[PDB]
DNA sequence: CCCCCCCCCCC
């Protein structure tokens, strides 16, 4: 049957569990947790000086890209389903073990470095190491925008199915 | 060699 968890720490639900919660709360245990949308909002108060994490819903994959080194790379869109993104960086390693990863994934981010950008770019953060990613499982509320673009392609923005089937630009 | 690696969709 279903089961989903109602999660405290990444404000998320749930499902596909690939952990107990007695197990969550062990990897997040010496851990200062911040929430995914917190994040613009808390740049520069020391927030992420020592062991920290976050944890996000996979939105967009993006392209492909190619570091100035000649190595692949990913910028994946994450966020809590609230009209509230970030940009995630998979370098080395990281990207190497979860660029094949599944759009709607729920995904603890450990340790990233964090880039902010004032100049409307916004929030950064990058990891490059295998144990900086943990799938949590599937985002139970995750939905695909169920409009079509200008161009007659399905619409590929996530959604919050218990709050609506439509994007902020299809109304 | 390793670390390092860094953004123009959907209105
Ligand atoms: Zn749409």
């Amino acid at each position: 049957s279903t089961e989903i968890l109602v999660d405290k720490y990444s404000g998320l639900r749930i499902k596909h569990l690939t952990l107990s919660p007695l197990e969550i709360s062990n990897r997040f245990a010496d851990i200062r947790f911040v929430r995914i949308t917190a994040l613009k909002n808390s740049v520069g108060s020391d927030r992420f000086s020592g062991c920290w994490a976050t944890a996000g819903v996979l939105l967009d994959k993006g392209v492909q890209r190619v570091s100035a080194k000649g190595s692949s790379y990913s910028i994946w869109k994450m966020g809590a389903l609230d009209e509230t993104d970030v940009s995630l960086f998979l370098f080395g390693d990281a990207h190497v073990h979860y660029s094949g990863a599944a759009v709607g994934s729920v995904f603890a981010v450990f340790n990233g470095n964090v880039r902010m950008d004032n100049g409307g770019k916004g929030f950064s953060m990058s990891v490059a190491s295998v144990g900086q990613m943990l799938k949590m499982g599937v985002a139970s509320d995750f939905g695909l925008c169920k409009g079509k673009r200008k161009d007659g392609v399905a619409c590929t923005m996530a959604i919050n199915k218990s709050k609506g089937s439509y994007c902020k630009f299809h109304s």
